[PDB]
């Protein structure tokens, strides 16, 4: 089973758009982490493989995933990074949890269709 880039975009982009549509919860995740602007100078001591919504969107837009699981792995990498770095009481951690709840609901039927 070979997945063409347009077929992956058609199936998976709606699940990424669902996360962008969470406002304000997607705001911390819409651009690559910049620790100087965000005031978190130790970030890359903790997080070695950063990921954000715009990077995932570019990969889908340009055909960089060969298989649906690679896209799923990048979304969970984004979430796991934020749960790793942020305190459980923090706004970013709580926003991360809301996006993960949305993602689980949207991705389940789509992965069933691609499986
Ligand atoms: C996902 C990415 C990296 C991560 O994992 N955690 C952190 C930790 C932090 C921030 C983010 C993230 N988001 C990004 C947050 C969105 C708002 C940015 N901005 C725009 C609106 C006003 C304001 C005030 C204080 C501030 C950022 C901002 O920052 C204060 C210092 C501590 N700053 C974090 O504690």
């Amino acid at each position: 089973k070979i997945f063409k880039p347009e077929e992956l975009r058609q199936a998976l982009m709606p699940t990424l758009e669902a996360l962008y549509r969470q406002d304000p919860e997607s705001l911390p995740f819409r651009q690559p982490v910049d620790p100087q602007l965000l005031g978190i100078p130790d970030y890359f001591d903790i997080v070695k493989n950063p990921m954000d919504l715009s990077t995932i969107k570019r990969k889908l837009d340009t055909g960089q995933y060969q298989e649906p699981w690679q896209y799923v792995d990048d979304v969970w990498l984004m979430f796991n990074n934020a749960w790793l770095y942020n305190r459980k009481t923090s706004r970013v951690y709580k926003f991360c949890s809301k996006l993960a709840e949305v993602f689980e609901q949207e991705i389940d039927p789509v992965m069933q269709s691609l499986g």
